[PDB]
């Protein structure tokens, strides 16, 4: 409610305030740099899924799982009708930054990769990386529960050495996790603290919300501790020009309240997580809004 | 003054706030997580160097010509009778984390090293790296100069694959900068947004301020831009509990107003800044205040 209202009140601004600037994509983007970071509670199992706008949970659960599995080949996504990736993975696309010799829907060293095996030298997406580069997952679980206040929980995606050979370079950049001190005497918190270098307002922004939120939760879930808060810092914060119309429709609605997510089966292992494991109840969205990408 | 105000009600949030939690230095901090990020202008020239308390500025100059140098010898500093990174570059400490074949004063592939040759191989603080690696400074500057909107411009030192070779891992560990448009008819300005992950509030932070306002206005330069803002985001926010006397008071010294910055001698190029070439003028802080290190 007042959490989304702070989106929405940033997408306001934008339309208002934001920088007109030539984009890569030809497109027009109206742009703000670092506005104030959006803040939500995970609290009370309470879940980030926008209400003003009808948010596709599955495929935001789905392209996480991937990540996990350190999986870098868009295929697996279109195979379960997640489409997101498809055209930054297209053979047209991938000609157009010089990958003549990438297999279509190969997207490179991107998320997944670089969370399980960061360093690791890159072949393709159907490559078996196990015990190359180092697993920043396993060990930010592994720390948590050997010293939860440790300084260090960074999860990056972002390798400069990399980048050339990705199809794109990672937006939501790296995150930081909090474990913290017990209230009065409860099990303690996991907060989440995600940088986001170029944020696509419209379009990508609710579904990094969501996937950050549960990562959190899913992390939280296997190491005992209850969530906390989700954090969302931006650098390039922006809105494609062709979806102000849409969302100067979506700022005239009103904020339900957000629904509660439970994590079923009693998963113990962050590698165990499957799409039946997750339990959104009560999410009751306005219509939903068609938001093209501008690829 | 109202900009120097921020870090102060941070200090004195974090002081009646803050967590306590134990330190791997094993001295007590107060500690919040993702407190809202300072902001300060680098506009008419304005230098954000604290006033509360003396810092050694010819200290932060030194220490990011270094970085810049891509150099890791903590014993070029100590040359010149800068001290902060002797005790990370001592036999001692550098057993105490594992390093037992590593040459004191060596430490590792830090910052300037990640900046400039992210990706390449760390043999020792002597060895010729010209040409290894990515030189991220020399990317940002070459993009400013040649697609100034582009969302990509990343300053990293965060390299999980060399994290254990460290002495310290990066506790500032990327910024980013942005390009605004011309406003009015001026020359257009840069920003930096920096994510700090730990920071030491009573000694590191100031420090750190100074020296990102600085690199700001000195790829400025170089891009013929002025500078805009310097935005600092923080992870793990603590005040050190053998600090908190030292700081108690300064929280009731009033801040005068900044010095100004000006960069002359016409030097064009990232790498030819030397200490002169920085003018800071009418810099006139309270007392210096001892603040002990923790190893
Ligand atoms: C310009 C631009 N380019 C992108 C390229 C790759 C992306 C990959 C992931 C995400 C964020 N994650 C998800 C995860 C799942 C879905 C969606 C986004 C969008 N989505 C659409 C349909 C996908 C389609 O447009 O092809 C839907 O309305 O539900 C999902 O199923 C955003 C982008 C952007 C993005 O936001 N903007
Ligand atoms: C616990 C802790 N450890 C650190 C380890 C390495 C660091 C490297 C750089 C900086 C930030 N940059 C500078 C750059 C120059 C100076 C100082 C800090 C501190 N300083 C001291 C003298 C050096 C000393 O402490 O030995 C002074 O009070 O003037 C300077 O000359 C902070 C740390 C911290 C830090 O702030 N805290
Ligand atoms: C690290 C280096 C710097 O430039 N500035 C800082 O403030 N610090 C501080 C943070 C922390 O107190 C200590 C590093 O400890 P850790 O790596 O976070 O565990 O130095
Ligand atoms: O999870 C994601 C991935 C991408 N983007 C958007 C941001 C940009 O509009 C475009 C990436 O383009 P560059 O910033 O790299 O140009 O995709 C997001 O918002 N979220």
């Amino acid at each position: 409610n007042a959490e989304e209202q702070q989106y929405l009140n940033l997408v306001q601004y934008i339309i208002n305030h934001g920088e007109d600037r030539p984009d890569r994509t030809g497109t027009g983007t109206l742009s703000v740099f670092a506005p104030s970071p959006l803040k939500f509670s995970l609290r009370n199992k309470t879940f980030p899924l926008l209400t003003t706008k009808r948010v596709f949970i599955r495929g935001v659960i789905e392209e996480l799982l991937w990540f996990i599995r350190g999986e870098t080949d868009s295929l697996k996504l279109r195979e379960k009708n997640i489409h997101i990736w498809d055209a930054n993975g297209s053979r047209e696309y991938l000609d157009s930054i010089g990958l003549t010799k990438r297999q279509e829907g190969d997207l490179g060293p991107i998320y997944g990769f670089q969370w399980r095996h960061f360093g690791a030298e890159y072949i393709d997406c159907k490559t078996n990386y196990i015990g190359q580069g180092v697993d920043q997952l396993a060990n930010i679980i592994q720390k948590i529960r050997t010293s939860p206040y440790d300084r260090r929980l960074i999860l990056s995606a972002w390798n400069p050495a990399d980048l050339e050979k990705m199809a794109l370079p990672p937006c939501h950049m790296f995150c930081q996790f909090y474990v913290h001190i017990p209230s009065n005497n409860h099990r303690p918190e996991l907060s989440c603290q995600l940088y986001q270098r170029s944020c696509d307002m419209g379009l990508g922004v609710p579904f990094n919300i969501a996937s950050y939120a549960l990562l959190t939760c899913m992390i939280a879930h296997v190491c005992d501790l209850d969530p906390g808060d989700f954090i969302h810092v931006m650098g390039d914060c922006h809105i494609y020009k062709d979806h102000i119309e849409a969302l100067q429709q979506q700022l005239t609605r009103s904020p339900r309240p957000f629904p509660t997510l439970s994590l079923n089966r009693s998963i113990t292992d962050i590698e165990d997580f499957t799409l039946d494991d997750f339990n959104i109840q009560n999410y009751h969205p306005y219509e939903t809004i068609k938001m093209k990408m501008s690829i």
